[PDB]
C-alpha cells in the first residue's frame, strides 16, 4: 500500500499542507467529482490492492507510527508501532477480512474489542472532542504515546485520547479544508487548542453533507443542514455552493445522477 509520511519535528504551514495535499491524492482519483468536490472511492467491488493507504508518522523523539487509512471513508482503522499492529474492532465480517491484508510482516497482531468512533473514543478517554487540545505538541505527543502503548507506558485514556488527536489532526483535515486550515493555524504559532464548534459540527456532519450534495436537485438541498459558527451560533446549509471552499472529499454514497445538461 502507498506510504505518505509526516514528521512533527520541525513541521511548517507548508510541510503539514503538502502532508495533507498527498493524504488526499492516494485517497482519490480524479474519476468522482461532484460540484468540484471529490467523492472517495466505492466500496462496492473495491480491489484489496487498493482499500489502504499508510501514514507513517514521526516525531522529534524519533518514534514512528504507521497509521492505516481505509480509502473509502479515511477512516484509521489501526496503527503498527515496531513489532506490534492494534486494530479497532471491525463493523462486520468483509472490513475484519480486510484489515488481515495490513502489517502483515508484523510478529504480533491486536484487534481491539472497542470500535474507533469519537463516542466509544472519548468514553475510553474521559474527555470529549472539545475539551483535547489538538496541533503540532499534541501530535508529537500522540505519536509517541501510540509507540509505548505495547511496553505498558500508556494508559487507555492516554491511547483513546492520542487516537482523537491523530483521527483529526490527519482524516478530519484531508476530508475538510476549512479543518486543515484549523490545523495550519495552530501549527504556524504552534498554539494547542480544542477544536470549537465549527470543527466538530463539521466532523460530525461529515456523513450528512455527503450524502446532501450527492442526493442535491442541482446543487440545492431538499432538506438544510445545520452546522455551527465558532461561537456556537447556528449556520444553515442549502447549497452545496457555500461548501466548496470547505469539504474536500465525500464519502460514496450513490453513483451521479446523469449530466443535468440543459
Ligand atoms: N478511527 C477513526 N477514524 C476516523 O477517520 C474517524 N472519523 C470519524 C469518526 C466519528 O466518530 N465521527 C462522528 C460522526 O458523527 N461520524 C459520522 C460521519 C462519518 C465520519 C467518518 C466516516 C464515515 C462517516 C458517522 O459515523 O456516520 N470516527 C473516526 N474514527
Amino acid at each position: 500500500y502507498p506510504i505518505i509520511n509526516f514528521t512533527t519535528a520541525g513541521a511548517t504551514v507548508q510541510s503539514y499542507t503538502n502532508f495533507i495535499r498527498a493524504v488526499r491524492g492516494r485517497l482519490t482519483t480524479g474519476a468522482d467529482v461532484r460540484h468540484e468536490i471529490p467523492v472517495l472511492p466505492n466500496r462496492v467491488g473495491l480491489p484489496i490492492n487498493q482499500r489502504f493507504i499508510l501514514v507513517e508518522l514521526s516525531n522529534h523523539a524519533e518514534l514512528s507510527v504507521t497509521l492505516a487509512l481505509d480509502v473509502t471513508n479515511a477512516y484509521v482503522v489501526g496503527y503498527r508501532a515496531g513489532n506490534s499492529a492494534y486494530f479497532f474492532h471491525p463493523d462486520n465480517q468483509e472490513d475484519a477480512e480486510a484489515i488481515t491484508h495490513l502489517f502483515t510482516d508484523v510478529q504480533n497482531r491486536y484487534t481491539f474489542a472497542f470500535g474507533g468512533n469519537y463516542d466509544r473514543l472519548e468514553q475510553l478517554a474521559g474527555n470529549l472532542r472539545e475539551n483535547i487540545e489538538l496541533g503540532n505538541g499534541p501530535l508529537e505527543e500522540a505519536i509517541s504515546a501510540l509507540y509505548y502503548y505495547s511496553t505498558g507506558g500508556t494508559q487507555l485514556p492516554t491511547l483513546a485520547r492520542s487516537f482523537i488527536i491523530c483521527i483529526q489532526m490527519i482524516s478530519e483535515a484531508a476530508r475538510f479544508q476549512y479543518i486543515e486550515g484549523e490545523m495550519r493555524t495552530r501549527i504556524r504559532y504552534n498554539r494547542r487548542s480544542a477544536p470549537d464548534p465549527s470543527v466538530i459540527t463539521l466532523e460530525n456532519s461529515w456523513g450528512r453533507l455527503s450524502t446532501a450534495i450527492q442526493e442535491s436537485n442541482q446543487g440545492a438541498f431538499a432538506s438544510p443542514i445545520q452546522l455551527q459558527r465558532r461561537n456556537g451560533s447556528k449556520f444553515s446549509v442549502y447549497d452545496v455552493s457555500i461548501l466548496i471552499p470547505i469539504i474536500a472529499l465525500m464519502v460514496y454514497r450513490c453513483a451521479p445522477p446523469p449530466s443535468s445538461q440543459f
